[PDB]
């Protein structure tokens, strides 16, 4: 007999995914790891040599997280003692490889506890940040340059994100911009002066005797922000003058009037650079395209250069403003814009002129530009059979724009329906990735004329290990609410019968511009739920949700808790009007923006669902960061938003939970979403005398991610699933 | 047929024990509050007036709290604005009445936010502590003398304690002690300067954006203690013009050689002082008896004078070496002091002769001294029918130590074996207080021939609603183990049938000295799971436990979670071979000391227990605070008892967790046992792969006793216990 995808099978990784992740170091040339060798392999015939053998490092007397190879070959950096900070986040040691004489470098060696650190793009030029100061080295063994001296933990950073723009802004640590060829070095400095401090106790090994206090500084909505301001640096006066000269690029006048954001930097030439700026109600954003002037110095951004964004509808950009693509002389790029039909689509500028030119148009959307070349542009997005939750690689013939061809949709349609694309320097080569429906394949082909190359993983190890599970299906499709079609998806137990009725989690996220409905292949809870314990599983992309449209996306702009937590009760509603769930058996669970859904719905007396999980909730908006909370909700003020901040928290739903069973789960440590949130629903509960489950996790912060606390986690919860569902 | 007791009538206190609290305030007569007024009596007749009647203060505008009225009743202190701080500390706003005026006093008012006030002993004279530092009024509306200019929030305390003092030695928030007539008034001083901080968040109201963290000096079990000093002000020479002289007493040098407590302070007359003074390593603590020398203006400890008590065996006292109580003139004592045996006697002292005679014997234990007159001396002891669950209350002739009259014993003996005892000034009238085993009984009697005057509060109200209500009973027996006895009780189910199987909850305590197998009359949970439930609740008292002399308590000396944990498991194992007890079905839980012990059982491996409650429990000795911990276990080095602290941990026995239902609860404020020691036990569990069940309280601290949580968690205890026993 074929055995079901059991809940260890799920914890213990016994069925695998491979991938192939490459890195391009060429036009023609990429590394890969096989078997802790890294290999180069030439593109074009596919044949590989071996760049740095496995024994080179077997002495060194530390374990390597991770490699950086200079831009020009001759070097390697050697990252280890890697220690995590937040979400992209951490420190390391590092030590510099010259490859070319076979040597490690003991000399002037880049510091313990360096916070970020980056070759230049050219060449072999480091810049790192080290108690939040930016130092350059122009060469790997010889003395460091500081470039700043006002670096102060928790209050000043250079060259690196504070909290809230490493999550919320940049989605990454990194805020240095090395310039093309590596002359300048652009950064940003943050100021967390007055930002209130989130607090947390750590307890660490049972053997620290007293726990330590965690202190961040965060911005809560409607808090004092964190400032910002922008420096360039040429790097090539470094070794003459004792003390470089930072030249700093003033925000504009219209963003300098209150509070404000650096939300994008982009290199356009060697000499131009575009910045740009958001204001603290997002719906209004300003991109300056700024020129180095040789005789004075400085930087200036012309006013005939500079490209205002806003929206009336909602905020700009679908969680920022887009960023731009630039053509190779810098006197035009390309940007993803929504259209007067509210449609995201590509839009060509001159950098000197207001008005730009849509290149595509629809009712479907790109997703992201991917590449761009003197003849095509290449991208991603979800045109394909009008499936919002599908996404295809195509080109569009930059001297026709009628001319667009779909690279990807038609090599497997049946297996392959959500592709990613990773392009070789100059676009010569592209890896396509498809992640969906069917078994990840990973494919290589040349742009010349889109020849497949060859195929570099299938899965078909995996495939064979699944034919002997009894695996569930997964069903993608619509129904037409108020002449609108809102997609969902099942995951159904094996040999689905229509004719029997089967009990449903609803697993939901339903945040703004996101996305649960879509095409691609998961080994998840989910899969367990349905082959082993004949649970349908369902997912439901209503008001609020991404990829279709501004009329979809805005329609909660100001009103987060209420049209995408009514669109989950009534999609439970519609999927029990299929004929095959059990009514008397529904529940609902989420994570994060997915547990505050969860808890609104539970609270709210629909009397749908028999009970639900809620693991790190968000509970109350004025908890939550700035950045995130007030692009959908605006100020916590009585002149803004006030009035709804204060409607649309789980506290005040508390005496509904009476009809429901609840469990509360989360991490202790949880830096994102504070166990604060979790605390006072608790408290909530309490006092109006609801009993319920709860569970906390000691150290674990926001992905409850290690490797203990996670099969702990889905433990827990599968025994609650079953217990509300009676299943033994 | 009638109703049982259930869960709400404990919850919502529907059946109510009546008390009669006095407060003497001469040698013949008491005051008590009836229905807001004061009420003067008189012992002997039982006639009264009103004080102060419950109007007088209806235009104040405040709420107030408690009262405390000038021993020569001229004025009434009036407290408000009580804000709790720990298990005695609070601060609060004062005025005084002026009793003579009939009128508020206006000038010179003590400030808001004070810390600690007392009336001297005799006439009117006040001492408060505010900000940390000591001040004197001589009369109410005079303005104070300020004693101490040192004081300092968390680093120095003046005339206060610091959290450990308060907990664990002085069980009270006051460090100031008055001269028998006023003329001197006391003091110790803490310094905490190098004292580390437990910190732990406070989540507050809904309404507050960010958490607050609390920070509160505690010293955790070898880690740097406070330091103390004392001192001695004369409060009759005090001058407006000059700062106020305070004259120190130093520590005898046995004690300055190392880390000490001040752990007693009694005043012999007038003018001598005791003070005793505790080693860290508490098996040696001496007295000082230290007379003032009206020439030198010093305090003089002679050191013929000194007494020193140690023990070879264990600690010294029962939580600290015992009070004395000086006769009239001052050159002799009576103190309680383990006897060559190991049972706790009065022994007899004359102050500059070293040894002592025994005035008590036999293998019974004297509780305390209550009264000392010149023909004689009032105590509690155990004696009565061997039972040391019992107490009644006995004079012993000073002129003859064979004429010992039991005064209690007799009285109701089927009502009454537990009494505690409140005697008028000079001992001329006492109150008695029997609280079980029936129903508690207030009664008056005059010393001079032991006359039973009258029945002040017999409870007869609520022995009429009892009548209709079907409740339990209590069984008191023993078990022989190693030809010991070792006491138990039970809580049984009403129309107890011993051929019926009962499910059996084991309720544990078990800390040093702790007693839980007593005759006390208790309307508990444990009443509502014999009553409604049918479980029988039973408790049993180890080694370890108290009052039945040192060869019981000493036996876990520097090895706590040895035999008192093994010895639970042993009488559990013995009660599920009686013909009455379900083995199948057996439970544990305890709080604190008892939320640890049941901890330690669960993971033992005994297989004896199904499931257990664990509530604010110890996890590891090193979490705890030094004064009580080392007591028992010494200090956590090498060189002492660091291999038990290790071997002593919850966390080392998670694997065994594996065969038991266990539920973890603990509030998120408690600065007593700190939430970490339960975050560490969850962890170990996770590590180890055991599912559990847990409850945390937001904000609620050691005692989870806010109405809403005090309710939820009884709630959340029995759907546990009874889903454990398959109850419906
Ligand atoms: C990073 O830390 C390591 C380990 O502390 C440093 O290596 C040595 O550490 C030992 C003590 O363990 C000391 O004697 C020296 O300070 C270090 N000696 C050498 C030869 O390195 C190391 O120095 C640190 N790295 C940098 C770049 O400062
Ligand atoms: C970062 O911002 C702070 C202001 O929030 C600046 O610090 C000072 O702030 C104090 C009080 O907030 C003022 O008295 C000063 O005028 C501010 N300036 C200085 C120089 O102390 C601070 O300067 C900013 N730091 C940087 C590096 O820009
Ligand atoms: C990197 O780009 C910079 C900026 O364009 C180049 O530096 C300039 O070169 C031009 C012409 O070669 C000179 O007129 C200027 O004096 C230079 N300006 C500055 C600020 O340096 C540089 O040539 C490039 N570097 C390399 C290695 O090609
Ligand atoms: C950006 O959003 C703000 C806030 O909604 C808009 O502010 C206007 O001013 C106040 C509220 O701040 C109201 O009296 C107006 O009705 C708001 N206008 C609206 C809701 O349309 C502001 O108009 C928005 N900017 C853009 C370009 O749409
Ligand atoms: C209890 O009763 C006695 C009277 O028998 C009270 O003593 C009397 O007090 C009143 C006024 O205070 C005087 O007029 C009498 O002269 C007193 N008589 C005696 C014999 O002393 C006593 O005050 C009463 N006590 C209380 C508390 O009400
Ligand atoms: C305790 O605090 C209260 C409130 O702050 C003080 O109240 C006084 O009366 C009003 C408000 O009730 C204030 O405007 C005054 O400043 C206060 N002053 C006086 C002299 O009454 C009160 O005074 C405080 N008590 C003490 C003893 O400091
Ligand atoms: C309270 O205790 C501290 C010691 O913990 C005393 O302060 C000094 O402590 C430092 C080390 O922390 C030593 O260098 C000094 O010798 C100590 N005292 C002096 C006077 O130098 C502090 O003085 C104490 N405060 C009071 C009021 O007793
Ligand atoms: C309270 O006790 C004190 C201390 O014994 C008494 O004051 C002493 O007694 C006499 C007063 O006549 C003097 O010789 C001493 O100088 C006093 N000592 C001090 C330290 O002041 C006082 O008399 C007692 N009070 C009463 C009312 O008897
Ligand atoms: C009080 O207890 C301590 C420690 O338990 C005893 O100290 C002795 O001396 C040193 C210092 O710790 C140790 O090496 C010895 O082993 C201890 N002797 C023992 C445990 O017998 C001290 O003896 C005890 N005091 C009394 C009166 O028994
Ligand atoms: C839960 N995911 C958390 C609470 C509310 C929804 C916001 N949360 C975040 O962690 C945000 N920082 C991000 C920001 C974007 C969009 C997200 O939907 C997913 C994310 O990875 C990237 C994290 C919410
Ligand atoms: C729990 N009860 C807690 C942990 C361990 C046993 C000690 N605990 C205390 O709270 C102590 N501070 C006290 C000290 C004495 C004796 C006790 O048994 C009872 C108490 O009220 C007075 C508190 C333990
Ligand atoms: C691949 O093969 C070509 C010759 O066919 C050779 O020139 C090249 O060096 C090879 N590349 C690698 C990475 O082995
Ligand atoms: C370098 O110059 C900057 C800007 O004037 C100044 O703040 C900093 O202190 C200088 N550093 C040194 C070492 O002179
Ligand atoms: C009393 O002592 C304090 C603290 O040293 C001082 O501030 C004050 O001036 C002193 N008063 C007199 C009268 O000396």
């Amino acid at each position: 007999t074929r055995k079901t995808y059991t809940l260890t099978d799920y914890l213990k990784n016994t069925y695998r995914l491979k991938l192939y992740s490459l890195r391009w170091i060429s036009d023609h040339e990429y590394l890969y790891k096989q078997e802790n060798n890294i290999l180069v392999f030439n593109a074009e015939y596919g044949n590989s040599s071996v760049f740095l053998e496995n024994s080179t490092f077997d002495e060194f007397g530390h374990s390597i997280n991770d490699y950086s190879i200079s831009p020009d070959g001759q070097f390697i950096l050697l990252e280890y003692n890697y220690v995590k900070q937040w979400r992209h986040s951490y420190t390391a040691s590092y030590d510099i490889y010259d490859l070319n004489k076979r040597q490690l470098i003991t000399e002037e060696r880049i510091p313990n506890n360096t916070q970020w650190v980056t070759w230049s793009p050219v060449g072999h030029k480091l810049a790192y940040v080290w108690n939040n100061d930016i130092y350059v080295k122009i060469e790997p063994n010889l003395p460091s340059y500081r470039i700043t001296w006002t670096g102060k933990e928790d209050i000043i950073y250079n060259g690196i994100t504070d909290w809230v723009y490493e999550e919320e802004v940049f989605s990454a640590y990194s805020a240095l911009w090395w310039s093309p060829n590596g002359t300048f070095l652009a950064y940003a400095q943050f100021n967390d002066t007055e930002v209130p401090l989130i607090e947390y106790s750590f307890y660490s090994d049972e053997s620290l005797q007293y726990p330590k206090t965690v202190r961040v500084p965060y911005p809560k909505a409607g808090a004092v922000n964190p400032t910002v301001k922008f420096f360039v640096v040429n790097t090539d006066s470094l070794s003459s003058v004792t003390n470089a000269t930072s030249i700093q690029i003033t925000a504009p006048a219209s963003m300098l009037i209150g509070d404000h954001y650096l939300c994008d930097v982009t290199w356009a030439t060697q000499e131009r650079i575009s910045l740009q700026w958001l204001r603290r109600i997002q719906n209004y954003s300003v991109m300056d395209i700024c020129d180095y002037d040789e005789s004075s110095g400085r930087w200036n951004c012309l006013v005939a250069r500079q490209h205002i964004e806003m929206s009336t509808t909602g905020w700009v950009g679908r969680f920022r403003p887009s960023e731009p693509h630039f053509t190779l002389d810098g006197n035009s790029f390309y940007k993803i814009i929504s259209n007067e039909e509210g449609y995201r689509h590509i839009c060509y500028f001159q950098i000197d002129k207001k008005d730009c030119t849509f290149i595509t148009k629809g009712t479907w959307e790109v997703i992201g530009i991917e590449a761009l070349t003197s003849d095509y542009l290449y991208y991603i997005s979800n045109e394909y059979k009008g499936m919002p939750g599908g996404r295809n690689l195509y080109k569009i013939q930059l001297s026709d724009y009628t001319k667009v061809t779909c690279l990807s949709c038609e090599l497997n349609p049946e297996r392959c329906q959500y592709y990613s694309v990773s392009f070789s320097k100059e676009a010569k080569y592209y890896q396509l990735r498809c992640s969906g429906p069917g078994l990840p394949l990973y494919t290589l082909h040349s742009s010349v004329n889109d020849k497949g190359l060859r195929v570099l993983e299938d899965n078909s190890a995996l495939d064979k290990m699944l034919q002997n599970v009894q695996m569930p299906s997964k069903k993608l499709d619509f129904i037409i609410l108020n002449e609108t079609k809102f997609w969902y998806q099942m995951i159904l137990p094996p040999h689905f019968d229509k004719s029997k009725k089967y009990p449903l989690l609803l697993d939901v996220y339903a945040g703004p511009c996101s996305q649960k409905a879509d095409t691609v292949f998961r080994l998840n809870w989910a899969t367990y739920l349905a082959s082993t314990e004949n649970i349908i599983v369902a997912s439901f992309d209503g008001r609020g949700s991404g990829y279709q449209g501004d009329k979809i996306m805005h329609a909660i702009n100001r009103r987060l808790g209420t049209f995408e937590v009514e669109d989950q009760i009534e999609a439970a509603r519609q999927f029990s009007k299929m004929g095959f769930v059990d009514n008397k058996r529904i529940a609902i669970w989420g994570w994060s923006y997915g547990g505050y859904v969860t808890s609104m719905v539970l609270g709210s007396g629909s009397g749908v669902f028999k009970c639900g999980i809620a693991v790190a909730p968000v509970s109350r908006w004025e908890y939550y960061d700035s950045v995130y909370t007030e692009r959908y909700m605006g100020l916590p003020t009585p002149e803004d938003n006030l009035d709804h901040y204060r409607n649309s928290t789980v506290m005040s739903r508390a005496e509904n939970f009476k009809q429901v069973e609840y469990l509360l789960i989360h991490g202790t440590a949880d830096d994102n979403v504070h166990f604060q949130q979790s605390a006072q629903i608790s408290k909530a509960l309490v006092d109006v005398g609801v009993d319920f489950q709860a569970m906390w996790y000691t150290d674990e912060d926001h992905g409850i991610a290690s490797s203990t606390a996670h099969q702990h986690i889905y433990t827990h919860m599968s025994h609650f699933i079953k217990q509300c569902f009676s299943l033994p």
